[PDB]
């Protein structure tokens, strides 16, 4: 039913239990992985993965969405291998990651062919193998709503009223993009509480992060432990005068984290100073626990983690 | 010794023969095909690559090398994959093509470490294979010389010096970009003669293309066939034009020909329109014989088909 799962037969939606919205796996880029397989190791890239989501079940997280999709390298086998070594319900998607240009193939391409590759991993398969894709993924950031970018938009759109299936958004909190996903998707017929509008946890403005909550979308305060874009303590206080202002129903939180990221930007030797408590469990020791103890009831974490995936996913 | 072939031990300098410079097997966009298999038929594009070779191997050529290189969609295996259908003398080559940004892989990562990747497919192998690259391919096109696309072409400019191997770049014609990588290229140590500028059948400067040969290197009139950049009529009295004013011991000719591409810009069935005649076999077709009968005589072409690929090589 509804919620289709990764090596695993589809659950509900109720039964989504305890959810983390937005995880890697890991993430690469497929050109250089492609063309040069010895910059990898894929025991390392499996024993990562595998460990960091086993601590969060002892946690207890029941599902994992990751949404890794193109230009990001979506591995739908080795999605498959990390659910067996483990037993989580993994949510697999489809859509484009991209800041600026499609790749040459959609050069003189239809926004309708576009679509079609996506209500095609959502009905037929990923990868042609069985698991369907259960969400969309579109990106915008700092080059700002683009060609290309809107066309990626535009697509997942039609994507989403053709098979029923949300949409999670990467955005820039200080761009406006975020925004501008929300107010071009809804134009084209999406239901803005179908929409996770992402990585607005980067900023302090709350007034921005409330009227995209207004406007019906929930807000993804999903990026905890990335301490460059905002720190740990910083995104404690606006979640909190969130949660206080009432908007618990509209709030999703995660970490973005990846057990493996390609870039050079972010590699494991940076760790230290740009993201030194980063894992899959932070919001665990430290975000939750807070969160507490100051003056947040157990029903409120239930919305967030638990009740707002379930109406984000029928 | 010397030349590197795809499933072929390796030949002598003295042994390529009659050579096309620029072609390709399958082009396709590494991210796509990984992502949406369903797109892609691998037995018919490997059928279009052996009947295409075989047809050019009927024709006299003994040497293919193809600059299918990451950004293009090289694949060692179905290049091996054909050669043992064919027997055909095969050089793969190693390299970046980009026209203004690298994949974020390479976010602040330095030119000695793109280098590196270069050096690894020419001294170790390309794609966990044993196939080694014979030449690193560069690219620029409209956006020019953008900080990414310099970049790679001081990382070509390592691996040539390293290496020895030669530099074919992609270029185009009508913005400098030619004449610009064979300054970066030469101010970084590269011998002029190594490098061949691509794309510049292209145009109908005349004045320009001997700017890159007075300066030592080779001449790309590459592109026969694809009308839409220039007709063959054209390309024809420009070629003419250059072996009279005595230049053919730089130039070198080529189709550019793709058996397959993913390029919606370039899709099978906008050949009548775009560019006719296109095939491997073009210049056995039409230039050749327009040549010969023009006064051209069979050392100038074995010239510009044996004597210049053997120096490149060398
Ligand atoms: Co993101
Ligand atoms: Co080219
Ligand atoms: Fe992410
Ligand atoms: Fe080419």
């Amino acid at each position: 039913m509804r919620i289709p799962l990764v090596g695993k037969d589809s659950i509900e939606s109720k039964d989504i239990g305890f959810t983390l919205i937005h995880e890697h796996l890991r993430v690469f880029s497929e050109a250089v992985r492609q063309q040069w397989p010895h910059l990898y190791n894929e025991d390392e890239e499996f024993r990562n993965a595998v460990n960091e989501v086993k601590r969060a079940m002892q946690f207890g997280v029941k599902t994992i969405v990751d949404p890794t999709v193109m230009g990001l390298g979506r591995d739908i086998r080795f999605m498959e291998k990390v659910v067996k070594a483990t037993g989580i319900n993994l949510v697999a998607g489809t859509g484009i990651y991209i800041y600026i240009d499609l790749p040459f193939y959609f050069l003189n391409r239809s926004i309708d062919e576009i679509a079609d590759l996506f209500i095609h991993d959502i009905k037929e398969g990923i990868q042609g193998t069985l698991n369907k894709a259960g969400f969309v993924k579109i990106a915008a950031d700092e080059p700002g709503i683009t060609k290309d970018v809107e066309k990626v938009i535009r697509a997942a759109a039609i994507a989403n009223k053709e098979t029923k299936v949300p949409i999670i958004t990467h955005s820039n909190a200080h761009n406006n993009t975020g925004l501008e996903q929300q107010r071009i998707l809804t134009e084209e017929g999406v239901d803005p509480g179908k929409i996770l509008i992402g990585h607005l946890g980067d900023t302090d403005n709350i007034d921005y992060i409330k009227k995209i909550a207004d406007k019906g979308s929930f807000i993804g305060l999903d990026r905890y432990g990335l301490d460059l874009f905002l720190p740990v303590d910083k995104r404690n206080e606006t979640t909190l005068r969130l949660i206080k202002d009432g908007y618990s129903d509209k709030i999703m939180i995660s970490h973005d984290y990846c057990c493996t990221i390609d870039w050079g930007t972010a590699k494991p030797e940076y760790k230290p100073k740009l993201a030194p408590r980063w894992s899959i469990t932070l919001i665990f020791e430290d975000t939750i626990p807070f969160l507490k103890r100051n003056g947040v009831n157990e029903e409120v974490i239930a919305t967030i983690f638990k009740e707002n995936p379930k109406k984000f996913f029928s």
